[PDB]
């Protein structure tokens, strides 16, 4: 009868916010803090929400959390210790090619959800340039196992990346490439036509980047996420969202808008298996944070600030409270994986809502003399 | 003659503003500091502004304020000093049951407008959870002789809250249930066709709040009251607009967007009636005050903060001040009662006005040296 | 409690549609045939529609249904004829004024609701021109006891008009003048600080009338009364809406936008009490009817032409029919009255829709081979 | 005092309609039937209307009324009768070069403002083409003492054009030209600068032309009017509208648009100086009327049909008619002048409003059953 | 076959982002740090990015880096300096005629692009004033052989600057004008027809400036150079984009919106060739540097701050990196030159993205504790 006929079964569910479509194309530039996500309907509680997530097109990780290729981020103590809370590490190349081979046949020859893979080894990644004394450091990455390659770059459509993925995917035809950095879909034309495995999307939105105010260059990190991973799934192609990046409401914004997995550098900076040691100023323990492009990591132009970060204690403590606030945030939103998120998303389901400067205020502490902020 | 029979005798009043139709369905989301009611007409003193307000569908107050469920806020203190001023507390369940049913008969065995019900004892509320074990915090509250219940939920549309909300409807008829919190018309739709009694109205917008900063999720206040009280007065449903409040003004904008009582828990605390003892930092007096959520007062992820807010004296000298800047606010609106206030805001009569950043810094205090607010 | 303390007891009335000024300022003009009026609610039968408009600021008629200052509209049959069944007759000026003034007398020495003055005697109106001819013209028809005049011109806005308004205002203080043709409101207002007592409003908008396709001027009479309406009831000031009028609706469509009579030349031509006689074209009883601008009413341009229509019986048979059409449109709208109606449109309580022009074919009859459309 | 100190003594002049920059940059493309002007104030009779016009930047006419060069328009009889009445002619170029400068020096060798040059002889136009072969026209028609010429095509923006402009500016330097047909900004910027002396305004927009049916391109030709003045005035350089001119409407809309003069041929047709001899269809007198790109007046294209149009009598009391019409539609608009109607034009002073179908029907004749228009 | 004969070649291309027509014409007026440039296309390494601009409409400089005629910025130790790393130097005006003249023929009696005239001697400008004791400065600069002069004057629209470019384009035909500053391109207008070579585009951006806030006039920078820019191309007029310059970015978008050269003041104070002397100030060595309409550099009502800013070392260390920065922020555009930057930019393909708050907090440096931030 008239209680299933009208409707199809299917209830009234009051419209009310905007869908991403609604939202990312009004023209104007949005980073994480400008918007928020509406919340939906519970049936399930936090524990059970799956986040398997696809980091390339073969590779599938059961965190969506990949650890960035910087000398002060990564090797392969970060790359053992990602893996085995589920994500990926990728092994910088600022060092010799056969310091970065050490490295990866370090984590290589190393925990219920570990992201291994048929031979029951560590998956890792290593980070290679584009100029052609690379393959040398390419083939002495291949003879060591490594499963993943990224092509670092801060502007990802040029000749030269296309021409590496095109020598890679003929070479060594079982290996998995990585192209980046885009942030438009014309740049994501470019290379998911030259056969990448995985996009890495974000331009001018590190902490230690000032690309955008040297080079004038980049966009805003959501809508890069939102316009990028929009074009990538025409082509079944994931997208890694480096940049922004500050806490783990981030983290379920940029999982939320289209990106399969999620890269930090300063997130996942100063902790017990990053490289390098500690030291003091001002009575405050911190390590040495710097970026690729800075001078002291090098007429060369910086792309990057050497600066430092306050400890974070060791990542085995540390992964598992982004886990657990990702299942939290997936259960606001109410879908029980990430799939089921950017589904919801795609089809016009899951609402946001766009955020002023004096809501940003309130959506942090406010009202209050001090407080002492304890995350875990 | 001509001129009655042109109009049918009401005036011309130019169009001059927006309506609340016109103001919130712009698709950007506004907080309490991102607008201003615009001023009409005045022909009555501001003593005689009717503040009478409805908490449920059957509970009446006779002032707008409620006091929030908070550990650092109410206990049967507070619920006794906040109904003798004309508004109702609700007891937090921060606590064992037998704790919390003590709180509620000592304010239920215990001044002109002072909240009583039919047998002349003073109006009680008292927080629960959603989980299984809460039944028999609930029994063991009926036997104190709670009059209204509030379902404590940062995220109130799920399946618990509503079948416990379906299990109080038929266990206790005579007991009103207030669910929460929502911020959109579909988590209001799930939540009065359960058949809940009031609704509560606020998700990310608290002053010790992180929930947008760790689960990315919740909307802007002013945006949430007016979209959930829109949606509610449909079926004779109030709602509480809890976070946000920081003074009166925002309690009088809340009021005028179709909150028809507003909740306060960092505007209450640090009062003499707050439950905590006074200590003091760089020479000021000051109370602790913490979220529900942060990990002092519980892998668990933390919601909120720990901090602490100065001292405001004791509440029935706070009560009447708020009081008197609710009727002089809406004596410069024009309406001798808050029912008034909200027909004059469905009706299109009372209009608003979007406020940017720097007419945001004109509206407090600028161009001085140094000031000495004195509030009352 | 909360069935009134919500939104002050007026219901929900989920919001539908376009009030006036969402539809009349987006810049396009309409017509009659372009909008509709959408229905409200009834608790009234249609025969307790009061029908009390006013003509000018002093006058005031029973029905608003003035008629046309045209030589094949009104004479003395006519202003008898329309003031005996509620309204009112304009005199045309082409002829001699001393035939004029005896037309005036002859209706002036002449039924419930019959428009009578404080001697019992029939309302009249004459039409003049701005001329200095015609202020002996003024005089005769001011000794024979006229009781309002109207400036006939189609271009109301000049100083000629202007230094005739205020010569009548001091020559003849209880006179009362209508200013025209007036479309904008800057016209309104060069008239209105004149010292006018009504408003004519039209301009290329008559069946006769060429002015828009010779002269390229006006605007289309929909949007006109309603502009013009609009400004002059900020200084009490009725208007007069002539051109367009085709059936009832319009009729109903422009008391509804804010004019207080309506003026008919062509709908009230042919008919028994107007001048002429009748004679056949094609086996069609039909009497001739011109334009005032046209040349055999008459380089002199033409402004009109002098066409024919067909027979419409009696005006005590026709005037009760368009006064039940009004009352019963009055009572789709949902209101008692014209000043209700007005109320309600300027309130924004009554609102209207825009039409296609697949829309205005559904609107009429089709879908027929042939009908016999009988309307009294 | 503050009558004078607040406005600077400017009135009140309540804005409404919209001017020719906010109508004509909606993106939508209007005709002469798609709009209308708003009136304003008169002080001023009709006669007293100065119509002088600009044709090219140094022969300055008394009417603004030029004649289109086409073989059942134009000779010398009408290049005679243009030119007494205030206007100009031009002679077609459907003929052999000896003709064409025949029919020139019979015009040359021929009342109270007559367009006379310095020599007290008539003025005269006459249309060259743009191939080689027309140099040797263009000298037999300046031995015959030519004053302006028309570079007679459907499509201006050639290199063709271009080099004969620029054979012309410096063979014959006394010699005005007018190139067209133009309908955008960028064909009037490629003009200019060639050198040309005036433009011609509209392709597509004939009444005989079949170039938007099967050439499919062109444009609106109000839009095209507007467009190509607003353009042309930045360097002092008049226009001439043609095509689309079906009665003194569109004359006076097209002078108000930003068009200096107006070129008629189908208005002109049928008259009793235009060539060809009278015949009879239907009872009809009416005299035959052919496009230049029509296969009668030349695989080849047929831009034209070959029609015709009732007679309109004679040309000494049909063009003072004209003039009586934009007379009294400058005054209606309010402006002495044409240049005061461009003026108040250009300053948003005078405001147009757009119409729409059903207020296109009401604009002309409607409910009657038939109609006699006599015009003059 | 159909790889080519669909779009002629040119590949897809999605559409993603705002070209500079679809931005700035929003109405809302936005600054360098408002928007940023959305990336390209690389096939070139950054050291072939070919700087050619010009200066005026026939000096041409290698470099498009010009420096202010300020009496901190620039005496003839920095029109040496900047004219041998490919700039231009505008001398000051605050100070004797002899002294100027002895300052200009200072730097022209004195490297691989230096930007050298005829005569193999250093290219240099000087900055006059509009009053009339300044043809006497003229005379003696122009007897110095400086090859061209600015009119230095805030407000660039006036009869005294209009008059002062007529009395140089006739006394001084060889002689090269700048006129500014000019903001909107009415000034533009006024200043292109008086005989000007190139525009001084900024009024209120200036790091010393306070006209804005004093004066309360001017407009935002971005948008100005765009404006002045799409203008000033009409005509093959350069502009010059001077204020809100704070680093290279800025640098990079204003030569991308249209500018050909950019003047810098507070970017090239405080370098060694910049003259005063340096002191030291909370242990920081910094010079003074102050506008001209400070007081201290002077009822006279004051345009400008007297400051001081930190030291930048020497200029042939600097200008190579403003260089290097320009040539790399024209790498990731995708052009090979500042002609093609402006190409793609006014034909569409060069799109930009607009930047809201807290993607302007991210574009620079967050989330760290303190960083050492070297340019160089
Ligand atoms: O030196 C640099 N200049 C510009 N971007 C960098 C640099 N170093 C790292 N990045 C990027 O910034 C990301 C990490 O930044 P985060 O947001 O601070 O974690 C890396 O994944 C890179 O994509
Ligand atoms: O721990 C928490 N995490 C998130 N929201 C909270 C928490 N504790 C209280 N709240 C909410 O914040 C409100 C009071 O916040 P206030 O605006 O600072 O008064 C309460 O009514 C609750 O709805
Ligand atoms: O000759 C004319 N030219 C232009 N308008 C006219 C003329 N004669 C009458 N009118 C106007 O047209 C109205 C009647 O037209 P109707 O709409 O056909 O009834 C009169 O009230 C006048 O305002
Ligand atoms: O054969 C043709 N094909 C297309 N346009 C024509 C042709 N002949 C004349 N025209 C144009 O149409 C105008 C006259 O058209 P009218 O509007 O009917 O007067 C002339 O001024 C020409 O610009
Ligand atoms: O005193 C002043 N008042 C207003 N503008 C000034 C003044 N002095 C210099 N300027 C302008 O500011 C520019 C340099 O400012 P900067 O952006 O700080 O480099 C110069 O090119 C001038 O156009």
């Amino acid at each position: 009868m008239a209680d299933y006929l009208i409707s199809g079964g299917t209830s009234y569910v009051p419209d009310d916010g905007l869908t991403a479509q609604q939202l990312f194309n009004c023209g104007d530039g949005l980073t994480y803090n400008d918007f928020l996500i509406l919340p939906g309907y519970i049936d399930f509680t936090a524990d059970q929400v799956d986040l398997t997530s696809a980091l390339t097109k073969k590779i599938t990780l059961k965190t969506p959390l990949v650890s960035s290729p910087m000398d002060t981020v990564t090797e392969a103590g970060m790359a053992i210790a990602m893996a085995l809370t589920g994500g990926i590490g990728f092994i910088h190349h600022n060092c010799t090619p056969e310091f970065q081979a050490n490295e990866v046949r370090k984590v290589k020859k190393y925990y219920p959800l570990a992201s291994k893979d048929a031979k029951k080894q560590l998956l890792c990644g290593a980070a290679i340039g584009t100029h052609e004394d690379d393959k040398y450091r390419l083939d002495l990455l291949a003879q060591a196992g490594v499963d993943v390659v990224v092509l670092d770059s801060s502007q990802g459509n040029s000749i030269f990346q296309i021409n590496m993925i095109k020598y890679i995917k003929d070479k060594y035809p079982n290996l998995q490439v990585i192209g980046g950095n885009v942030v438009t879909a014309a740049q994501a034309k470019n290379l998911i036509d030259a056969g990448v495995d995985a996009l890495r999307v974000g331009m001018g939105s590190g902490s230690i980047c000032i690309t955008q105010e040297v080079l004038a260059c980049g966009r805003p990190q959501a809508t890069a996420v939102y316009k990028v991973s929009e074009y990538a799934r025409r082509f079944g192609v994931p997208v890694i969202a480096d940049g922004g990046i500050q806490n783990v409401g981030h983290i379920a914004k940029a999982l939320a808008l289209g990106a399969s997995t999620v890269m930090m550098g300063s997130l996942l900076a100063a902790t017990t298996e990053a490289p390098g040691e500690y030291f003091f100023s001002d009575g405050i323990r911190l390590k040495k944070y710097r970026g690729m492009g800075s001078l002291d990591a090098m007429i060369k132009v910086a792309q990057g600030v050497s600066g430092a970060v306050q400890d974070k204690g060791s990542i085995h403590k540390f992964v598992p409270y982004l886990i657990a606030g990702i299942q939290h945030s997936c259960q606001d939103i109410g879908a029980k994986s990430l799939t089921q998120v950017r589904a919801m998303m795609y089809s016009g389901e899951l609402k946001f809502e766009k955020r002023t400067s004096s809501a940003q205020v309130e959506g942090g502490v406010h009202s209050l003399h001090s407080y002492e902020k304890r995350l875990f």
